[PDB]
């Protein structure tokens, strides 16, 4: 197939964090990376697919990205500069995704960046405190220039003039400066009456000025009069501007809400785009493609980035992304495609991985849901059931088809929810959650106002037992659904059967507590493979277990298991996730702390395959149900990663 990748969010209330270049290829910061995307007939996607592609990530930073501007130098195109919250601002080359160089001059949080129009290696970036610097790479020359004690919002290069910049600031001043005069005032704009949001010059020599601030007016000056000469006004927000080259008469303004608007200047004319943005937009990035198709990508506090066609002024295609770490990844057992997704933020995506028009076709449920969504599991003959459990303890079961908000279970955990599973009930199918302070209880999906069974009751009075159960931090079915599995803090896997849960095995063979543990499936091509265990732990090493000779037995007096059937070592951090694989005997992927996703052949305790494109700790592993090279994965880094397992060119853990 062909690799996708779900990006974190863009940043929020940046005034120029994304830029693009022509040909098609658009980058834009999320959290502390930016995200390159190529645009248009260069991403070579099928017919009916949006023509882009996410292929880049710009690593180094370690905090939020508050800037990003690309070099608009023929034969440089393929140079940006990021400014972060560390005070650096860094130098990239996107061909190889590494550091050109970089700086630490700033001394106050920096504001924005941008390049140079006119001159090939100059970067100039303001911070909070009003200082800017301006920044040549090749000879590396700083200019130390600081114009007022104001808050610098937005800042923009002339780009007919090398050495006059225009700075816009949290009180609504807009000061001209020339950098070569001391950084002296060519011009002070007063007319705004709040924050600057973005600066804007006409792109056709002979000057003027666009400036579009939170009084929720657009005013355009004239750099010779040093006032304004028009004035528009808009009917939260953030006001970011677009003055296309193409039509120096239009002007492309954000509005409320993010709608989009094109000014006119013939008289105040506009006219509205259109599938629109839900919130606020921050920044408007035009690129034009090879195909000489003009299109403008937008970025708004609504998680989604739109391309919009110039020429329709619709939108082509919309990219969803993250907010929140990738807690948990499920796929429908009769939905193929669908690919659930508990994200941080509350907010849980169905990714319909089966959509020939959309290669990104998710769909959100929030309504209902106000904590992290820590655990998901779809119901395994009921298309569109999918029950979620929530950080602070909630259980939850939606309906993707319908569109009421979700049935919250009566009963809620102490602390967050760790895992779900659908088995057969005790006392058709019953819900199963486990909470972090160890208890496990069984839902009835249909009664679902009634209390949860708390099932230690049924392990004591069963198997003949008064002692204090221990802290449960894992379930799993087996396959047929006749065998159930918990793990527990001390590292002790209990093994029940029957429909009372007459303890037969414990497996004590792990040394913290138990995070993940997923059963073979039946498919296979021998029959005993379904008795094969996966477990993982705090501890880096993963265990397999096969269990047909204790459940055939099913002894009255339950027993003890020290030796395991297989050893994968090689991970260096804990286990978050386990799951076998549906297309092959005995293939196993485990994502674990270290940052890296591994897939080995459990059998013959080999490792195959070693996915290292997370920048943060991996927290679920997927499976693609109908692709068997393919692999679906999340992490703490805000992303989720769908990966091949032949084009990765490590085949073991890093040490």
């Amino acid at each position: 197939q062909e690799p996708r990748t779900l990006p974190p969010s863009p940043n929020w209330y940046c005034a120029r964090c994304s830029d693009a270049v022509p040909g098609g290829l658009f980058g834009f910061a999320a959290r502390t990376s930016v995200f390159l995307v190529r645009v248009g007939p260069g991403a070579g996607e099928s017919p009916g697919t949006p023509p882009f592609r996410v292929i880049g990530e710009l690593v180094g930073h370690t905090e939020r990205v508050s800037g990003f501007t690309f070099s608009h130098h023929p034969g440089q195109y393929n140079l940006c500069a990021t400014s972060s919250d560390d005070g650096t601002v860094k130098i990239w080359d996107v061909e190889t995704k590494t550091v050109v160089t970089e700086h630490a001059l700033h001394q106050h949080t920096i504001s924005t960046l941008h390049w140079s129009p006119r001159v090939k290696d100059l970067i100039v970036s303001g911070d909070e405190k009003g200082v800017v610097f301006c920044y040549w790479f090749n000879r590396n020359d700083s200019q130390h220039l600081f114009i007022e004690p104001r808050t610098i919002f937005c800042l923009t290069c002339s780009p007919h003039h090398e050495d006059l910049v225009a700075i816009g600031y949290k009180d609504g001043i807009v000061v001209i400066i020339d950098i070569s005069k001391k950084g002296e005032v060519i011009h002070r704009l007063r007319g705004h009456d709040d924050e600057i949001h973005s600066i804007a010059w006409c792109p056709l020599p002979g000057c003027y000025l666009a400036t579009g601030s939170k009084d929720q007016t657009i005013r355009i000056w004239s750099c010779s009069r040093g006032r304004g000469v028009m004035i528009l006004k808009l009917p939260r927000l953030w006001l970011t501007l677009h003055w296309p080259s193409n039509q120096p008469t239009q002007l492309v303004s954000s509005c409320f809400g993010g709608e989009l608007l094109q000014w006119d200047l013939t008289q105040r004319k506009y006219t509205l785009f259109s599938q629109n943005h839900s919130r606020i937009v921050f920044n408007l990035c035009p690129l034009q493609t090879e195909d000489d198709k003009q299109l403008l990508l937008s970025t708004s506090m609504d998680r989604d980035v739109k391309c919009w066609d110039i020429a329709t002024l619709e939108c082509s295609w919309t990219l969803p992304s993250l907010g929140g770490f990738a807690y948990s990844l499920a796929f429908s057992s009769v939905d193929i495609g669908s690919l659930a997704i508990g994200v941080g933020d509350g907010m849980i995506r169905v990714w319909n991985t089966l959509s020939i028009k959309n290669n990104y076709d998710v769909k959100n449920f929030w309504q209902g849901v106000k904590s992290k969504v820590t655990a998901l599991c779809w119901h395994p003959t009921k298309e569109g059931c999918l029950a979620f459990g929530t950080d602070d303890g909630k259980v939850g079961l939606y309906d993707t088809y319908s569109n009421k908000p979700p049935q919250i279970s009566s009963t809620y955990h102490k602390k967050t929810v760790y895992t779900l599973a659908w088995g057969p009930p005790v006392p058709s199918l019953a819900l199963y959650s486990c909470g972090g302070e160890g208890i496990v209880l069984q839902h009835n999906p249909w009664k679902l106002s009634g209390e949860a069974f708390d099932i230690n009751k049924l392990i004591r009075d069963t198997n003949s037992i008064k002692y204090k159960l221990p802290v449960h931090t894992e379930i799993s079915w087996k396959a047929d659904g006749k065998i159930m599995a918990l793990g527990n803090e001390d590292g002790s896997i209990e093994i029940f059967q029957i429909p009372n849960l007459k303890l037969i095995c414990t497996i004590q063979q792990h040394h913290k507590l138990v995070n993940t543990i997923s059963w073979h499936h039946e498919h296979g091509s021998q029959p005993e493979l379904s008795y094969l265990m996966a477990s993982g732990s705090n501890n880096a090493v993963i265990y397999v277990h096969n269990l047909k000779t204790v459940i055939e037995s099913s002894p009255e007096s339950p027993v003890t298991i020290t030796e395991p059937y297989r050893t994968l070592s090689g991970h260096t951090a804990k286990i978050t996730s386990v799951a076998w694989s549906p297309h092959h005997d005995g293939r196993l992927v485990s994502a674990s702390y270290d940052g890296t996703a591994q897939v080995w052949d459990a059998l013959r305790e080999e490792p195959l395959c070693n996915f290292r494109g997370h920048r943060g700790r991996l927290l679920c592993v997927a499976w693609s149900p109908l692709d068997p090279d393919c692999i679906y994965s999340g992490a703490d880094d805000f992303c989720v990663h769908k990966w091949l397992t032949s084009m990765q060119d490590h085949s073991r853990p890093p040490q």
